[PDB]
């Protein structure tokens, strides 16, 4: 959520901000219910101001022995229009709610003003692609050459866009996610976290998914025995449960930054998509990170800069993009996104985002920080270090060879029993 | 699914198996249902070599120019009455299918008759519980010691019966999978596989959770671009996705033993159930077995061995128990429990179960070999190599010192960085 004192009393330029973005902000429908608001709070006022008077005159009748019927029906009416008055402002103050909980974060004013994909911005590059010298092979070819990417399995388990893998192709995925985990826990300074995979709807609203993104989710249907409790979604990216681990505290600046990593399976509907580029579920080591206001765009760089190593050791060229205001997600002030280099679609593709959520999460989860004094909320920030299965193809692809055989990048070979190479 | 031809020439037999285990074959009920089915299939047969003849009646008519409009109405007053016994037919046939689906496994004749936990026999142990000489501490107070076992986080993240491990526990939990994983592909055969988290309603009825145990699942509900083909349930057992990889599938003989390894998270709903005791999510490390019908007794022994292994190497103290008739699951015509020692419970707690589920899933599947002649179903299998949380439990235990400390077991330092002890 954006704070509410800026769409109260700068809504201009909030909505100048946010049409950068593309979002028309209803300033007239919000300044509507903001001035019934005021309204109502002051009725509510009026009501109570008089119905304590009339209570107080009904004493000084109780007391001379007057009539202290009449003033009592007025009393009760009086209870009743407070009531009907404080049910008609608790039912404003949610629409109002309900309306700032869709309004996406505003972007940091470093970010290029631009409306898709095609005007992001390339802000830096590392390693030159690899000049083949023979005819490139896809990793479905690849996959499927060493009977590891089996989509007919999935289609047959699961359906489509989800992906069985068999032997060293499944071997080489395990390998990538635990080196990733042991750069970030043993070199990166990141605790390692084991979380749920169903979390539920608080968390949702906490990191932004909820309400407005419930169609790009999976959901489970309610358990029998645990009927109004249950109402779970499958995590879409780590960044949901362990940002949220900070949800509802007060943390003393002193212990911050909280830098939590976590491997897990994500889950995601992929409304409005028509081999491993975009399915169901997916592996991704996540980087979260909690810190004080005045660190957020210093933890971006570092961050980055964490997700660029896994890709440097890994010997995978690739470029760093800097998002335009129309091409970020809806939490995010700031967002690089890391691309690597795909030989078999001669051209880079997404492997990584890392943003500045800034204050707009640590709102909704009402996560603060104290120093050691008054509280303010904290900062949050999470990046991919990084999406698996992507690195898997660039590493499949990068490392492929004349004779169809994968060469084992030298970092991963202690993570695969020392094997050199993948195939006979 | 047991052989049609049992129940319909031995149901007796069939019937006093079934009630060692608890199970009363409803004789009577099938018995009238498959006596109808007998009684239609020769109504039908009836009706269309009537329909046949006075339809070769009506070509001689044609032929001989007579009135060909009575013996029309005839025919297809005929093919009426062909089409309501077709129907009553196949509504019948899939009455005794339905009904087919709720019956369990036949038990092996070397399985002990008993009621439940209480009458499964102890087979073997191995290991001796270690002699403390201190105050035993429990595996959540070892977890809160070390800051790495937060149930408190999962509850506000999702709900009960959750956790969220951190740290050091979290890493050891890791090390263990990793580890598992490793013994199996490379010292026992298993290939490593990487399946889907969401499965079908074809693979549930597969490997047996359908349609008997929906409730023991969570359910996704169906996504809006997949309105009519994403009833998904989340796996309970990595055995289900696994199992099915040869559903349908003619498979030549000597390409047996298919044995198969996977590590993944597990989702149970535990309705019926009132710290990492029984979660909603849990990781095992799962072994399955696609084996010729003469080598699954040899292949349970084999696979028990590997899940036994995996204890021994981290010198984890256990007993080998034959489950009795009326502990087994649904599947199950034979099964082994390995139980581990759990210091602070003075007792074994279950950390595998290991079963040989005979030709019941793979009738299901339609899973059938070839010699490279004629084709027979194969015999399937899955065991526990192991439930990972269990694992962390017993070694967290089990490896305790009297200053709270944890000693890492041999086999797991080189997953942990060569980390000897968890705790300062
Ligand atoms: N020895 C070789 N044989 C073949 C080849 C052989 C048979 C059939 N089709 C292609 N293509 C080669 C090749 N050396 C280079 N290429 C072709 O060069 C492309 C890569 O060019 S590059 O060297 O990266 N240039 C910068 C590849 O994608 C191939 O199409
Ligand atoms: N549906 C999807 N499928 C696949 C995928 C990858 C490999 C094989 N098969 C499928 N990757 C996805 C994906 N959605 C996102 N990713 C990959 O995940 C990366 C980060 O995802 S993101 O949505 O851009 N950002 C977050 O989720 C943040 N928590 C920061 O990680 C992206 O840069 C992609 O590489
Ligand atoms: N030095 C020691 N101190 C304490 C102790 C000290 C202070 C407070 N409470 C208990 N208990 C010990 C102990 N040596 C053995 N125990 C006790 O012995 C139990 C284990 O017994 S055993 O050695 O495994 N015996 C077979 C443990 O569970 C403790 O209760
Ligand atoms: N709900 C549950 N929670 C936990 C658990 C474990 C650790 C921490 N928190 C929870 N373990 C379970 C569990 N249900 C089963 N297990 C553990 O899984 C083992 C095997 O499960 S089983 O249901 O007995 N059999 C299968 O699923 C077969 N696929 C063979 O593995 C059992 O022996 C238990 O140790
Ligand atoms: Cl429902
Ligand atoms: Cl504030
Ligand atoms: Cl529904
Ligand atoms: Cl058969």
């Amino acid at each position: 959520m954006l704070d509410p004192n800026l769409l109260r009393n700068e809504p201009d330029a909030v909505a100048e901000k946010l049409a950068r973005r593309g979002f028309k902000l209803d300033v007239d429908k919000l300044g509507a219910l903001e001035e019934r608001r005021k309204v109502l709070q002051v009725k509510t006022e009026n009501l109570q101001a008089e119905r304590n008077s009339r209570s107080k005159s009904i004493g000084q009748a109780k007391a001379r022995g007057e009539d202290i019927e009449p003033l009592r029906l007025e009393v009760n009416k009086l209870g009743e229009e407070l009531d009907a008055a404080k049910a008609e402002l608790d039912a404003l103050q949610a629409e109002i709610r309900d309306i700032a909980l869709t309004i996406p974060n505003l972007p940091a004013d470093e970010v290029p003003v631009g409306k898709d994909e095609n005007d992001n911005v390339e802000v830096s590059r590392w390693g030159t692609p690899r000049e083949f010298d023979f005819e490139v092979r896809d990793h479905v070819t690849l996959g499927e050459m060493h009977s590891g990417l089996d989509f007919a399995a999935a289609v047959k388990l699961t359906g489509s866009r989800f992906v069985v893998m068999k032997g060293q192709i499944a071997r080489m995925h395990r390998a990538l996610s635990q080196f990733m985990l042991d750069l970030h826990t043993e070199q990166h300074g990141y605790s390692e976290n084991y979380v749920p995979y169903l979390v539920n709807q608080d968390t949702l609203y906490g990191t932004g998914q909820l309400p407005k993104f419930a169609g790009d989710l999976f959901h489970t249907r309610p358990l029998e025995e645990e009927a109004d409790t249950s109402n779970y979604a499958l995590i879409p990216t780590a960044e949901v449960p362990l940002t949220n681990l900070v949800r509802g505290e007060i943390i003393d600046e002193d212990d911050l930054p909280i830098k939590m990593t976590a491997h897990t399976p994500c889950f995601r509907s992929e409304a409005g998509s028509y081999g491993l580029i975009r399915m169901h579920q997916f592996d991704k080591v996540e980087m979260v990170q909690i810190v004080r206001p005045e660190d957020s765009m210093a933890a971006l760089e570092e961050m980055t800069g964490h997700a660029e190593k896994v890709l440097q050791l890994l010997g995978l060229p690739y470029r760093k993009i800097i998002l335009c205001t129309g091409d970020m997600g809806f939490g995010a002030c700031k967002t690089y996104d890391l691309e690597v280099w795909i030989p078999a679609q001669n051209t880079y593709r997404e492997i990584s985002s890392c943003s500045n959520v800034w204050d707009f999460q640590a709102r909704r989860m009402q996560a603060r920080c104290r120093s050691k004094k008054k509280t303010r909320l904290v900062h949050t920030l999470n990046g991919s270090g990084l999406a698996v299965g992507r690195t898997l193809v660039a590493v499949m692809e990068n490392y492929q060879q004349a004779d169809g055989r994968i060469e084992v990048p030298e970092v991963l070979r202690p993570y695969m029993n020392g094997l050199e190479y993948i195939g006979e």
